[PDB]
């Protein structure tokens, strides 16, 4: 499913993402926009290390979810990577919350550093009623 901007913003707020571990809602929106364009079925194989990024937040199979084909992988979210490709983003959100519980926080995604950090991210939630 490809979410519309404000629809996703309202959905994430309802799932408790606003201010989670100090991360404002607009940062999660900026992250989803650049990682997948708000698309839950987005997948990206990394030929370099044989891992795959899954879903709206592009969560990696080496550390977070299990896809069975990634070498030396762990499954910290205790989920099949399949769960991160559903239209209902509840599992994806639960796993993204797990990712940021680590010391790096939102910085765990390099795309956040490149396109969101130190920027005016208000635009991502403006007019959405959140």
């Amino acid at each position: 499913k490809v979410f519309e901007r404000c629809e996703l913003a309202r959905t994430l707020k309802r799932l408790g993402m606003d201010g989670y571990r100090g991360i404002a809602l607009a940062n999660w929106m900026c992250l989803a926009k650049w990682e997948s364009g708000y698309n839950t079925r987005a997948t990206n194989y990394n030929a370099g290390d044989r891992s795959t990024d899954y879903g709206i937040f592009q969560i990696n199979s080496r550390y977070w979810c299990n896809d069975g084909k990634t070498p030396g992988a762990v499954n910290a979210c205790h989920l099949s990577c399949s769960a991160l490709l559903q239209d209902n983003i509840a599992d994806a959100v639960a796993c993204a919350k797990r990712v940021v519980r680590d010391p790096q926080g939102i910085r765990a995604w390099v795309a956040w550093r490149n396109r969101c950090q130190n920027r005016d991210v208000r635009q991502y939630v403006q007019g959405c009623g959140v």
